[PDB]
This record gives C-alpha cells, structure tokens and sequence, in this order.
C-alpha cells in the first residue's frame, strides 16, 4: 500500500461515529479500527514519528495501515 | 459538530452510572462512550488542551467527539 | 453522594474476587467497576490526587464515584 | 492471603494459552486473571514496586492478588 | 515454544487484516492477539528487551508469546 503521509500525530479526534481521526503529514484521515485509537494517541504523546499507508490518501480518506517509529 | 469547549482538562468524575464527566473550559459534559475514558485520563495527565465537540454545549450536556491537542 | 477522603493514592490491591481497593487519606476502599482499575492505577502512577464519593466512608467501604484531579 | 513476594518486575511472560508468567525477586509465579495481567504490565512498564501475595510461593505457583505499591 | 530472537522493538505496524508487525533483531514477526499491541507499542517507546518464543522463527512468521523485559 502507498505511503499516504508520515510524520509526528499533530492532533487526533474522536468522532461521533466511534471511528478516530488523526492529523499527519498534509491530512486528517480516519480509521475504523478500535484497536488503533490507543496507539494513536499513545504516539501522540510520545512524539513518535508514524507513517500512515493508505490507498485513499485525500483529506478525511480512510487507513487501516500505520507504521509506528 | 460545533466546538462548545477548548481547554486543559481541570478534573474529570467517574459517575455511579458509568459514564465518565470531563470539566474543560466552564462546563462539565459527560459521554457514554467507555472508549473515551481512557483517552481522556490521559489526555488530562498528559496536559494535552482538548475541544469537547457537542450539541448539548451546558452543564451535564452528553458529548462524544473530542479533539486532542 | 458526599466526599469521603481526598489524597493521592498510597497504594492500589487487585483482590481475589476482581474488585480493586484503593487507599487515600486514612480510608482503605474498594470499587467492583472494571472500568476503575486502570483509571485509579493511572492515577496512582502519576501522582493524580482523588476524591473519592461514597457513603460508605470506612475502612471496608465500597465506592463507585471518583473525581481525578 | 499472606505476602510472598515483593520487587520490581523482573520479566513478564505473556504465554500461548494467554496465562500471565510474572518474576519478582527471585519467584516465577502464573496468573489466569487477565485484567491483574494488563496491571502488571503498566506497573513494569512504569517501573512500580509490587507485592504478590500468595500461600503458593514457590516457582510455579499461582497468585491472583496483587499491591501495586 | 522456542526461542527465536530478542531485542529492542525497532518498529511495529498495525496491518489492514488487524494483526500487528514487530521488527526485532532481524525478523519482522506478527500477532493477531490484540492484547499485545499495546504493550509491543509501549516496549517500543519505552526501549524494552523483549523475547519473541515461536516456531515460525522467520521474517514474516506469526507469534503469540513473548517475554517483556
């Protein structure tokens, strides 16, 4: 799958549909993956750089893959 | 959904009924949502400044969108 | 429901029957909520001060209401 | 349930079957309680002092109570 | 289940099927046990040993035990 965007969370929101958005790189995307909201906000915290892989690399486009380093 | 408060989180409750109150700006608003629970805790310790997102934007109003910064 | 001791949490026990006692103050108390254990350990671990409600403000005293500060 | 053993963690285990290996000082002792699992885990990761209490305080034996000091 | 490597967690991977990659040594390893990703996260952040047991002791081989240190 593409690289979408990589870089430090900027900021991440939790929506009124239980899914969960971050802000990396130029975009906010989403994910509808649960598991993925604790990372997220763990690599918030941290400062972790990610990598967010997506097909559907657009302003509010959808990821299910994300590389924590 | 409209931003109703911005802020440090001040103190956040956990109620008898297992919702889970957050004080940020001048209201506290409470969610149903158990995955924003732990999120939250976090996000107070961390010193993190949130936007509680919500329609109910009073005292005791319900929210369950939230942006973390 | 009233406060019963506020204080920093001096220790946390995972009992035989998976309620969780906290100690605070002067009052050792306990909680049957799952959803407080990682909260109160959290809470223990940074150094939050709590307050936590009950009306069975003793030793032995069962609570479900916490406010995290 | 009297005291067996009280230290740092040394190593978790985190088996096959999900059963929850723990060493502190010098005793390997298994839990099946998952969620005294994920607390473990936190207070290893932070560094916590615990004391596992057991009347099984030999290697190999079972615990399900816990201070996490 | 034998050893098969030991070391920091150099990156992890959430994966589209929702299992979870860690890099270590040099194999990338996979669980589909959620419980784990977290703590494979924090032991990442934190710059903990872990210990990787599996059979499937090869790049791209599965796991579901593992010893944190």
């Amino acid at each position: 799958t593409p690289d979408c965007v990589t870089g430090k969370v900027e900021y991440t929101k939790y929506n009124d549909d239980d899914t969960f958005t971050v802000k990396v790189g130029d975009k906010e995307l989403f994910t509808n993956r649960w598991n993925l909201q604790s990372l997220l906000l763990s690599a918030q915290i941290t400062g972790m750089t990610v990598t967010i892989k997506t097909n559907a690399c657009h302003n509010g486009g959808t990821f299910s893959e994300v590389i924590f380093r």
